[PDB]
């Protein structure tokens, strides 16, 4: 009950117990910040939603180029002990803008 | 030998029994073409040189670094998320 209030003061879920962040998402969609919506969706364990967000971001307002391929490179999640994509993602995270 | 006859004419290797396609690879980077140094390299089954071609070129020019992540992993499963995503994510590139 204490931790269910923090989410009502960080502006992620509106007043009420219907704790499922969907009204917040569409605002970020048609507000101009697609990447933030993708991250917020990811924190709720749904990567396909992130792919959907990033496709819309790439299609509109042109400017896809790298923001296109970033969806595909984020599509390849792995849970091994020696996953090559995992090692690369760990190494080169700081090279993005 | 009949297959190396075709390989010499194409330019993959040089006149000589050099099994490595390195001479092609290292002549291409100094020519400025980066993708042709990637397509050929991993056509010789080198996926840590695959990133290396895109990593080395990424210091100049710039999306290939993100593609380097995508071009790293692949699961070879029957319904893995990479395979379904990639077949569609290919056709949007130039």
């Amino acid at each position: 009950e204490e931790r269910i209030l923090a989410l009502q003061l960080c502006g992620w879920i509106k007043k009420g117990t219907d704790v499922d962040v969907g009204p917040f998402l569409n605002s970020l969609v048609q507000e101009g910040e697609w990447e933030r919506a993708a991250a917020v969706a990811l924190f709720n364990l749904d990567i396909r939603r992130a792919i959907q967000i990033l496709n819309e971001g790439a299609s509109s307002e042109k400017g896809d180029l790298n923001l296109n391929v970033v969806a595909m490179a984020l599509s390849g999640y792995t849970d091994e002990k020696n996953s090559l994509w995992r090692e690369m993602c760990s190494t080169l995270r700081l090279q993005l803008n």
